[PDB]
């Protein structure tokens, strides 16, 4: 029996009050990631670079568990900027059916005030396995 | 077995990265939702209307998925103006009892910067049917 | 057998469209908590004072269902100023390991534009029981 606590090497790391992510069993979580640039450490200026990064820290957490963006059976992402949401969202589609993920998780994307480390965009998704 | 996916012909439909609703199974739970106006597909000024609207929305969803919205365990939604919440709340809690979900599922409704499509407010709760 | 529903003596209390919190059975969850001042009825000015009383209140509904803030899987928390997270992160995290929870449950913060009773923070998380 497993819950939650999800280590990797790939995300952004948990050294504060939070992991880098939580296993359930059978029915995982992404914790609210952020583009922690690899060569600035925070937020990529290029809503696109910063937009994929943020993709593929989200995926490396659900990945080094053993599951793939596919199985996500919710996702929610905040924004700084509804009108950049134009090329993310372009984007954020076109990947997942990249990918293999045609089932099309569920959405709750909203424009936010903030966000932590100033991100330009955060990430928080669900994932099954069963 | 099943898990997410939740197909309707009144919600505002998925035709992105993100379906209608998902159903995990006897836990059910909708995307954020918004007041599509069905004659500007948008969504209503009439905050009334509008908040009005994107209840039958997420209702709907949920209905056609053989459910109801007196079985929702939690509820979220996102308001640009926390003044108007005044008759949202006194409309949103007058219909659960009116529709018989006196249960009273969760909140967690809270004054974001902005919402997709512009929309006044977002909705996205969950539901159950143990 | 039970779903949602969690009364308690503690917590701002439920009047509303909404409980004080929602016992699923195994899997708990809080609704969106409030530092509603014992002495205001509403949000104290410290930005710590009321950081520190949104927490218990959480607890406060987790406790008198039989659970505890370390059993936490999941966390949220929207800000009204990412600056004073700076205060909230550093107590929030001392007060985890100093209450044995270490396990480190997920986060989701982020600087909304307002919230409900003008609060200056708000709380939001999940529970496990296994």
């Amino acid at each position: 029996m497993m819950t939650q606590i999800i280590h990797t090497e790939k995300a952004p790391a948990a050294i504060g009050p939070y992991v880098q992510a939580v296993d359930l069993g059978n029915l995982v979580l992404t914790s609210g990631q952020i583009p922690v640039n690899p060569a600035t450490g925070e937020v990529p200026a290029d809503i696109v670079a910063q937009a994929r990064q943020s993709l593929e820290n989200v995926k490396a957490i659900i990945e080094k568990a053993g599951l793939t963006a596919a199985d996500i059976v919710k996702t929610t992402v905040f924004v700084k900027d509804l009108n950049d949401f134009a090329a993310v969202n372009a984007e954020y589609e076109r990947f997942f059916k990249e990918n293999n993920h045609p089932n099309f998780p569920a959405r709750s994307c909203v424009e936010v005030a903030r966000l932590p480390k100033d991100v330009g965009l955060e990430i928080e998704a669900i994932a099954v396995r069963k």
